């Protein structure tokens, strides 16, 4: 039992009581880009001067499972078959077999400086609500202090809360009658000076770029392979 165990509860159940609702049907949510059954949208937020834009998307995945989304998008081996904006990453500490503390350093969006973050990435099975309801992987990857962060002087310190929330819909199973529904949601403050349209520019380019990057890359590895339910 480590010292993060009541706060990843907190921030677990609140996504699965949050981030879950629909946003089709809510004025309140923009609909940026939409390419197929995915479909991402945000919130227009500054905070201070600072611009927060809550981001969240769904898309929907042929022939995977949310285990094996959520573990190939935590498993640190993995990372660089897949991330394209990461300069370096340290892993910080090791809470338990499924909870980590990363520091990580982006590549500089210009004209703003560079950002690093420093966050616990947590990966959990929720079981279903009621009998009626699916079971739900979840990773998330919220921001904590530590004392072991690293000083880095070109960075500027973002804070982050992003989950990657996961029911797998089935039909001896095979890929072909299985998908897997994902709700990924990023809360993002910069931290510090960004203009905000270019922010946004890249928010909107770069998000379903992640998203269709990232979840071709689990058909790819998956395929053939024995399916991990
Ligand atoms: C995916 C994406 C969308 C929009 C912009 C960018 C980007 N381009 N150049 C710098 C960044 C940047 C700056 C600060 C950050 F915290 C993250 C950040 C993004 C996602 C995540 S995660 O938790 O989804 C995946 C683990 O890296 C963590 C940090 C990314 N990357």
């Amino acid at each position: 039992t480590h010292r993060f165990v009541q706060k990843v509860e907190e921030m677990v159940q609140n996504h699965m009581t949050y981030s879950l609702q629909d946003v089709g049907g809510d004025a309140n949510w923009q609909l940026v880009v939409e390419e197929g059954e995915m479909k991402v949208y945000r919130r227009e937020v500054e905070e201070n001067g600072i611009v927060l834009d809550p981001l969240k998307a769904t898309h929907a995945v042929k022939g995977v499972t949310g285990h094996e989304v959520c573990n190939y998008f935590w498993n640190v081996d993995v990372r660089n078959d897949w991330e394209t904006t990461i300069e370096n990453f340290h892993v910080v500490e090791t809470l338990a077999d499924n909870a980590i503390i990363i520091y990580q350093t982006h590549k500089r969006v210009w004209p703003a400086s560079q950002r690093d973050v420093l966050y616990l990435s947590v990966i959990r099975k929720i079981p279903a609500l009621t009998e009626n309801d699916p079971e739900t992987w979840i990773v998330c990857n919220f921001s904590v202090d530590h004392d072991s962060a690293p000083l880095n002087n070109r960075c500027v310190r973002a804070k982050i809360n992003v989950a990657m929330i996961c029911q797998t819909l089935v039909s001896e199973i095979s890929r072909d009658n299985i998908l897997c529904k994902i709700t990924y949601v990023a809360n993002v403050n910069p931290g510090g000076w960004a203009p905000a349209s270019v922010l946004r520019a890249v928010a909107k380019r770069e998000y379903p770029k992640f998203l269709k990057r990232f979840t071709s890359y689990v058909q790819e590895k998956t395929a053939g392979k024995p399916i991990l339910f």
